[PDB]
């Protein structure tokens, strides 16, 4: 089997991007946030806090005939940017783009926090990280492409994230016709849980590529690129009148700026981010104080290429045995 599904950003600047997600029977079509770097499918549901919905599209398992209560099982995450969620589980049928996976743990929000009910655009989050990060107590529960691997036509799925348009989440299959050039493929740790892997440098603009280990995970659902301080500093001293702003929560630059490129290396090749695509912004409505799409991983503990990263390439998410990632030019 295959599947295929476009991912569509949540707004002008690529904050996150939903994907359509059929749930239950009938289907429920709930827009989810695939992220690569967390391990649950969870949704709003009509067992949400009313309060805390404000219009998301939600999940009634009680409306599916496919719908089944997995007995006693809860789950609570908590994310980077201090986000939460939490709730219980059922199993049911969900596809994504016409891959269908049955007994998925599909797990019902009773409580989300503020940042969540906020944002009307995103229904839940789809997992796709390892499923050793699954938060389901007392029995860990798999992901869906964990469930889906067996019956596809390759134990793989793809990312092409869009800048400023849509993209594609690919399940089984590489699309051949979506990059250019050749795929790098790269090591994995999964020991954190992460699709954790070693850039081997940077370059900044069109200076010189600085040859250096950087480990990382590869985040679909984290929207910016957090990079060692040395590196973030590197970057924003090409940007006059940049600076790092612990007001803001990080480094703004004058919006009337044009913005250098940043280059990543995966092996031997190259990954360059237009400097158009680290533009987040005015900070407030109508500052010309605008956000860094790089920003310091110092106050995180990792690494993490989310999206800002990830939309300039073409992103393996290899799941065989010995799990690899391979990135492309497109
Ligand atoms: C919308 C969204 C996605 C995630 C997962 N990194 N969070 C914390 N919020």
């Amino acid at each position: 089997s295959t599947g295929s599904a476009t991912t569509t950003p949540i707004d002008s600047l690529d904050d996150a991007y939903i994907t359509p997600v059929q749930i239950g029977t009938p289907a429920q079509t709930l827009n989810l946030d695939f992220d690569t770097g967390s391990s649950d499918l969870w949704v709003f549901s009509s067992e949400t806090t009313a309060s805390e919905v404000d219009g998301q599209t939600i999940y009634t398992p009680s409306k599916s005939t496919t719908a089944k209560l997995l007995s006693g099982a809860t789950w609570s995450i908590s994310y980077g940017d201090g986000s939460s969620s939490s709730g219980d589980v059922y199993t049911d049928t969900v596809s994504v783009g016409g891959l269908t996976v049955t007994g998925q743990a599909v797990e019902s929000a009773k409580k989300v926090s503020s940042s969540f009910t906020e944002d009307s655009t995103i229904d839940g989050l789809l997992g796709l990280a390892f499923s050793t990060l699954n938060t389901v107590s007392p029995t860990q529960q798999k992901t869906f492409f964990d469930n889906a691997k067996a019956s596809l036509d390759s134990p793989v799925f793809t990312a092409d994230l869009g800048y400023h348009a849509p993209g594609t989440y690919n399940f089984g299959f590489i699309d051949t016709t979506a990059y250019t050039g050749s795929i790098t493929y790269t090591a994995v740790s999964t020991k954190q849980g992460f699709w954790e892997w070693t850039s081997t440098g940077y370059a900044v603009g069109s200076g010189t590529f600085k040859s250096t280990s950087i480990d990382g995970i590869a985040d679909t659902g984290t929207t910016l690129l957090y990079l060692p301080a040395t590196v973030v500093s590197a970057y924003w001293a090409q940007v006059s009148g940049a600076k790092s702003s612990s007001s803001v929560g990080g480094y703004v630059f004058p919006c009337s700026a044009t913005l250098p490129s940043f280059t990543f290396g995966v092996g031997s090749a190259r990954i360059v981010i237009p400097g158009d695509y680290i533009d987040f912004g005015p900070i407030s409505t109508g500052s010309s104080s605008c956000f860094g799409g790089i920003q310091s991983s110092a106050g995180i503990g990792i690494n993490i290429f989310g999206d800002v990263a990830l939309k300039a390439a073409f992103v393996v998410f290899n799941g065989a045995t010995t799990p690899t990632l391979g990135f492309a030019s497109k």
